[PDB]
């Protein structure tokens, strides 16, 4: 139907918006901490810690197949970054610093995105 690639293409321009917004949000990790999954042959126990683990390469595969339909969900897996470090490592490590860090300077960003997925509809 007309109406399903109306929601198509609406579906395209909201995975452009938050690849952009990806993007700056991995610019805020240089150190590129968040950039892959934590591996599980150098961290064996993780799954034992870490029940829903998340990193940008998996958010970015995701987003390619279109997986995100809405900013909650793409926000949902950003936190998942930030939240499984903060409790994996502790508060004297660079792994937590990086991802303190990485929250705030995120916040701006994931503000305005909001703005302009409601404005842009």
């Amino acid at each position: 139907s007309m109406e399903q690639v109306a929601m198509e293409l609406r579906l395209t321009e909201l995975t452009r918006l938050l690849r952009s917004v990806l993007d700056q949000l991995q610019d805020k990790d240089p150190a590129r901490i968040f950039a892959q999954p934590v591996s599980l042959k150098e961290v064996p126990d993780y799954l034992d810690h870490i029940k829903h683990p998340m990193d940008f390469a998996t958010m970015r595969k995701r987003l390619e197949a279109q997986g995100y339909k809405n900013l909650h969900e793409f926000e949902e897996d950003f936190d998942l970054i930030i939240d499984n470090c903060m409790k994996y490592n502790a508060r004297d490590t660079v792994f937590y610093r990086a991802a303190v860090r990485l929250r705030d300077q995120g916040g701006v960003v994931l503000r305005q995105a909001r703005r302009e997925v409601d404005s842009i509809g």
